[PDB]
């Protein structure tokens, strides 16, 4: 009758864990192979702040042979989730080049969630000894980054360890509804 559902579309560079995530949030758990590239999904009912809401989860490909039909996914949206991977400087910086123009330019004024995946790599010593520090995004450089693109919240996370992986979505219900 009047339950509010929320399209949500996540976006970010190939091979960030958009979809993992996606899968993760519904299932509690790491998907660890068979991994397609995209795989749509749902909440019914997600209470957040005691408020109860359909949360309808539109997955989208990186790959650039996908670039004009993401914007045809753009449209009717009522939040975006902007990915980038915490062990990717270059998936960092293409949310500044790339997709937060991008969003802003089919869709003003849609609450942007940044997300940095894999929080669990940036916790991995052999990880971080075997990679360039300058490759690693520290949590003072992600929330820089939000304030840097306007997007309205920064959640870190990883579907590899389950850590904040509810959080990106109760906080995209929350930038949508507060
Ligand atoms: N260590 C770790 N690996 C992850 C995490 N999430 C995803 N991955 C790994 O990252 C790779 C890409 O994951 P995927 O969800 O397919 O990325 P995507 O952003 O949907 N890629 P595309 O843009 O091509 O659809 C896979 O090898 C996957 O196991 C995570 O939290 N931690
Ligand atoms: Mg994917």
């Amino acid at each position: 009758g009047s339950t509010r559902f929320i399209k949500c579309v996540t976006v970010g560079d190939g091979a960030v864990g958009k979809t993992c995530m996606l899968i993760c949030y519904t299932s509690n758990k790491f998907p660890t192979d068979y991994i397609p590239t995209v795989f749509d999904n749902f909440s019914a009912n997600v209470s957040v702040d005691g408020s109860v809401v359909n949360l309808g989860l539109w997955d989208t490909a990186g790959l650039e042979d996908y670039s004009r039909l993401r914007p045809l996914s753009y449209r009717g949206a009522d939040v975006f989730i902007l990915s980038f991977s915490l062990i990717s400087r270059a998936s960092y910086e293409n949310v500044q080049k790339k997709w937060m123009p991008e969003l802003r330019r089919f869709a003003p004024g849609v609450p942007v969630v940044l997300v940095g995946t894999k929080l669990d790599l940036r916790e991995d010593r052999a990880y971080l000894a075997d990679h360039p520090a300058s490759s690693i995004i520290t949590t003072e450089q992600g929330e820089e980054l939000r304030k840097l693109i306007g997007a309205v919240a920064y959640i870190e996370c990883s579907s590899k360890t389950q850590r904040n992986i509810k959080a990106v979505f109760d906080t995209a219900i929350k930038v949508v509804l507060q």
